[PDB]
């Protein structure tokens, strides 16, 4: 009579309650439609199985004595050249590899405890074609390789729902960057540099705003006479307004606060605030005009609908 | 003063009510921050607008005599080397083209009324090098092309929920196909010959069944004893079951009938029906027996779990 153990990797394995003719355990597995068979010098399910199926084609199961692992090998009918392979851990993670006609590797999926995988691509050269990696919070990242295995394309997905286009040049340094975010505006970099620079634009629900990329930020301008607006996003997507204006003249001469806590820029022209600017999290962005004391706000923001309407509020 | 004219493309154009100095009219335009500005012998918003931006790249918008198509062209400094075309029918379909800085075609998407729409991406050499195509019933199809412009990959998800991953070899000829089912259930085949035969096996819950594979047909095979049993997947996923006996004795021997409209196979044993085996849509099957008459159902259909289960029917 036999003991069912269970295995890591939904299997299950046949021990023998008693040893046998030569000290051993019996085992007894069902692999695909094939009975595996083998022995142990322990009675814990641990050990090595195998079988030969119809085709001569060879299945090897090996079970750690701790039964913390187990080893799922497929083999031709040469008994060496593998078909696949499957290391399954306890803790639920594994490695599963796929091999071609010759025997190299030509695919191989790995999953982990957070429930987070990796899927490889490999070509005839045995280097990396393509890789999708899936992260616990649902974000993943898709790249293909050139035959230098250098990038060619990467395309993002995160957990705001944002979705990112990445295009390599000739060598595999970034050269162009599309960011969709989920209410569908945009950012577009174009004619990027080794170094990280280029030309950047935010396209916004009824007009855009353009300027340019470094490694450190994007700068975002908007000019009207004497006076320069720039919205500013890091990396991260941190937004900071700031406002110069060339004018010498302190009647008409408009200065600018920032309050990242409130998005908010408040214009001052003559010690009296005259406007507030807000920069919403719907990407838009609303102008509100202070009383004739630049203490309260007055009637209701308005939310921009055109690039001349922000010059005009610039004026 | 103007008149305001939608354009397909979510585009308008402000066309002048007078004529000009020379005959024509005055035509203006917003693309991205850029103010275009043409001239035009019609009055209904058609004709050619174009700007020049801060870093000298240039704008054409070009608007057909009939407002049936827009196309919109981003150039480099010199006037001539294409950064980006999109081209909007009336019908909502478009074709949007990206360049890299050598001015060849990097990237291609195009929609369609139906709402079904294909990306591609080209290479250095201007091959294709990957290309994703979604349909308007929610299915999708992506394929990875190697160096000689034959398929590497292919990931192909379908409205049942079905997806199928392919690998190819060194020639572009499938080699290995696997096919998850919503149920989780699954189809591998592996070995792929160029003339599309190879092994097969079914992946169900609690078992495998394993055969071959023609162009035609999957076949799977269970054996027991003189029966031989055999379940044919249509390359369409038709299910169709046969049941052959090399018994000779009259009172033994199993045959068995096939009714595609039930999914059920009858086992009869001389000239008494037997069993029925339903083969569900849970992808499951199921054992019934007959009265001693062979006339009615007794019990009930009983959930099959395994392999050595599925024999035992047939012995």
């Amino acid at each position: 009579n036999s003991v069912s153990v269970d295995l890591p990797g939904s299997m299950k394995v046949l021990v023998s309650k008693s040893s046998n003719a030569d000290g051993k355990y019996d085992l007894i597995a069902t692999v695909d439609a094939l009975e595996l068979s083998g022995t142990s010098d322990k009675n814990n399910g641990s050990g090595v199985l195998e079988g030969v199926k119809a085709d001569a084609s060879k299945v090897k199961l090996t079970i750690s004595d701790d039964l913390g692992q187990t080893t799922l090998e497929v083999f031709k009918s040469d008994g060496s050249t593998l078909v696949s392979k499957k290391v399954t851990s306890k803790d639920k993670s594994s490695t599963y590899e796929l091999f071609n006609e010759k025997g190299e590797l030509s695919a191989k999926y790995i999953t982990r405890a957070d429930k987070s995988s990796t899927y490889e691509l490999f070509n005839e050269k045995g280097e990396l074609s393509a890789k999708y990696i899936t992260r616990a919070d649902k974000s993943s990242t898709y790249e293909l390789f050139n035959e230098k295995g250098e990038l060619s394309f990467k395309y993002i997905t995160r957990a705001d729902k944002s979705s990112t286009y990445e295009l390599f040049n000739e060598k595999g340094e970034l050269s162009f960057k599309y960011i969709t975010r989920a209410d569908g505006t945009r950012l577009e970099y174009t004619g990027i540099k080794s170094d990280g620079s280029g030309k950047a634009k935010e396209v916004l629900k009824g007009y855009v705003l353009e300027g340019t990329l470094t490694a450190e930020k994007t700068t975002l301008v908007v000019k009207e006479g004497t006076v320069t607006l720039s919205k500013n996003i890091s990396k991260s997507g941190e937004v900071s307004v700031e406002l110069n204006d060339t004018d010498s003249s302190a009647a008409t001469k408009k200065t600018a606060a920032w309050n990242s806590g409130t998005s908010t820029l408040t214009i001052t022209v003559n010690s009296k605030k005259t406007k507030d600017l807000v920069f919403t999290s719907s990407n838009t962005i609303t102008v509100q005009q202070y009383d004739s004391n630049g203490t309260s706000l007055e009637g209701s923001a308005v939310e921009i609908t055109k690039l001349d309407e922000i010059k005009n509020a610039l004026k």
